[PDB]
């Protein structure tokens, strides 16, 4: 029986109705102006502006005031987002990889305002991710958000039924088996550590090798606790991810194939990478298939937008 | 006539007298301890293990309380600095990288404590360095330190006497030009930035293209304006450096070879990198040579962590 399709689309509908009424509180306060959300395109890509459109839309749609502020040449960006951490009047703000495509977009996430940082890009928000740090303020107030793309896969997952809403927090992946296509420090890492937190096994794959992220196993850090396998094998990734009832990918490879003999019968598939990773006949064999995040990135973007704000308020004093 | 070859060593002799000092105030107030500096190893080099001895026997020679925490398996070394981070009787942090060898070393050099990043791998003070931001408080008491590495060629160079040392601050190498093979974001990049902040015109190389970094070209950031410049063509290289009379070199290839031809008449060699990518002969053609920066870098490193530990006790109250 072949394995149905859930477009990102249909999960973020879920959220609509939580957004636009934590909007409407904060346009009565903010007399009627919603959050002001500034975009940061600084990059020649069909896809990437294509994909601004929709947050452009989506976000306005919800009652955000949406900017997108785009940059001709790239190493003006930086400037730009400097001018925008001080403008008061901006409340969020996001920007749109790949910048440069290497290390300085790394630096750049560490540029933006951690205040307004909405995607989770800034270092404090991986830390706490890593080291289950569920806020920020000793009196327990400011809570921490998680980076939008993690984010995104877990509510995908939530919505998807996999998460057992019947287990404590931080337990209901308990006997799941993960694998994650990627260990971007991005992405990759941060979600795979993100699930096992909960309790699943994940298998971590990489160029180079591949890994067995576990539950914490130390007492002096809440951390996952890293079980390194062998040297990247074909046919040892078959070997995982056959295994896996669950599987990611997200892969840059405009041209990558996920054999689908690898893939188990009933295993949930997710992709998150701009890209068509996975092999169309994936659907016979997979139980769930949802062939891109992005629609569902956003909504995570935006709601952790509304946290970062309702912090703003709750430490104005 | 050939030129001179300088050591590392002989540079950081300079320093010795002023560091030893600055020590010894230390010892009188803290109890006859001298400030503990302690040296996270986590990877399996020759190399790295003989600049750690050296780095430790160095800073015992001053006075500095040294220990070497070395770790086994690679993820917990983490752990290890974020109880370190709390040991409020380490006065100091270094890692020796590659730790991981890929953007997790990134991760982790902005896990450590900023107070006492000796190295000056957290982002803030890389974000100082191209803003040009000396303090970091808004009464200008804590004066925020630079990576040293990049800090240490630096005043290799003005050891070198390039640096013209009557001209005034951030001026000093005005009519000079210089190439800096290397745009790592731990060091390429800030090297280039921090000479072209000081007046001097920078060619930036990569693998991919080369740049060239120049002074500040805007009233809302004082940060150095970078012209990009052609795809990286090996004989464009060659003219580049050519016009260069500084060249600085950092590529991690045990089997670089820098092109003779290339080095101007009279121009100044310096290498960063833990390998010898110059050509030997490169002697007849450079006036000076500085074949590797080590010492000097542990010299600028240590330094360093007296002016955070003066800043700890600044910012006492
Ligand atoms: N949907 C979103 O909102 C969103 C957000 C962030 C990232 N992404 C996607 O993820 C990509 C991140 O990649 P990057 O720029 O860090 O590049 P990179 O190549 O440095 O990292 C890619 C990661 O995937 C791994 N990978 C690459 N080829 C692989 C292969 N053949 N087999 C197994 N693993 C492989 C790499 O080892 C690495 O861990 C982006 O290009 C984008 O397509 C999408
Ligand atoms: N002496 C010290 O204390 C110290 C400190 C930091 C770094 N280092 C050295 O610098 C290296 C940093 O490299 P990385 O780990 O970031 O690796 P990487 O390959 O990601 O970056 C190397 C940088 O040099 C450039 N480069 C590489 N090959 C080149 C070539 N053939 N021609 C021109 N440019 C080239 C790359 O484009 C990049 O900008 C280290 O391996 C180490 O050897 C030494």
């Amino acid at each position: 029986k072949p394995g149905r399709t859930i477009l990102a689309s249909k999960v973020a509908e879920t959220f609509n109705t939580e957004i636009i009424n934590n909007v409407e509180e904060y346009k009565k306060t903010h007399n009627g102006q919603g959050p002001l959300l500034v975009g940061f395109l600084a990059n020649n890509d069909p896809a990437a502006k294509m994909y601004a459109t929709w947050t452009q839309k989506t976000s306005e749609s919800m009652g955000f005031r949406y900017d997108l502020r785009v940059i001709e040449d790239k190493d003006f960006l930086e400037e730009a987002i400097i001018q925008a951490n001080g403008d008061d009047s901006v409340n969020g703000i996001m920007v749109y990889f790949p910048v440069f495509g290497n290390a300085q977009d790394q630096y750049l996430q560490q540029v933006v305002c951690k205040e307004k940082d909405v995607e989770g890009l800034n270092h404090v928000y991986y830390q706490n991710l890593y080291h289950n740090v569920r806020y920020l303020d000793k009196e327990n107030r400011l809570k921490s958000i998680l980076p939008c793309t993690p984010l995104a896969i877990v509510k995908i997952l939530e919505f998807l039924k996999i998460y057992n809403n019947l287990l404590p927090e931080g337990n209901r992946l308990y006997g799941k088996k993960c694998i994650v296509i990627n260990r971007s420090e991005i992405v990759g890492r941060p979600l795979a550590a993100l699930l096992a937190n909960d309790g699943a096994t994940v298998y971590s794959v990489d160029v180079n090798n591949i890994q067995k992220f576990t539950r914490g196993e130390s007492l002096k850090l809440n951390k996952h606790h890293v079980e390194d396998l062998g040297e990247y094998s074909e046919d040892l990734l078959k070997k995982c991810s056959l295994d896996s009832d669950v599987v990611i990918t997200g892969v840059p490879s405009e041209n990558y194939k996920f054999p689908t003999e690898y893939i188990k019968e009933g295993a949930v598939c997710i992709n998150f990478a701009c890209t068509k990773n996975f092999s169309d006949d994936v659907k016979e064999k997979a139980s769930l298939y949802v062939p891109m995040t992005g629609k569902v990135t956003i909504a995570m973007l935006l709601r952790n937008m509304l946290r970062l704000v309702r912090n703003v308020e709750l430490s104005k004093e």
